[PDB]
């Protein structure tokens, strides 16, 4: 069981706003190596700006996201 | 970003043995249709029998679970 669903991803913050825990729809890179990862919340997915990540990710316009 | 990577399931509990968050590897349930889903920790999830679930999922044999 996992509480609330897709509609909040805890542990989960958006490279981007950097809103967190991510409420609404969560979209993570498939490509970026890094452990922490990559993601954005829906409002930045749907604009794309220059993010490379808040924590030295150095994520691409290249990368693959997917929908979490 | 997302803290923990794949070593913590944050909001997501055990059906079987009622850890939370789980911790390690996550079993997520691919046709439970209820909201709330259905997971499991990896030691409950070798095991081969299936508890329905803590939620009223009604998961069944017949389900698959993934790796999340
Ligand atoms: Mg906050
Ligand atoms: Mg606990
Ligand atoms: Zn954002
Ligand atoms: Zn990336
Ligand atoms: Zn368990
Ligand atoms: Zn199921």
């Amino acid at each position: 069981y996992k509480f609330g669903g897709s509609n909040v991803h805890f542990g989960a913050g958006c490279d981007s706003c950097g809103v967190y825990p991510i409420i609404g729809d969560r979209y993570r890179c498939k490509d970026c190596k890094e452990e922490i990862g990559y993601d954005l919340c829906k409002d930045c997915y749907e604009t794309p700006s220059k993010v490379p990540g808040r924590f030295n990710q150095q994520h691409t316009p290249d990368h693959r996201l997917e929908l979490a």
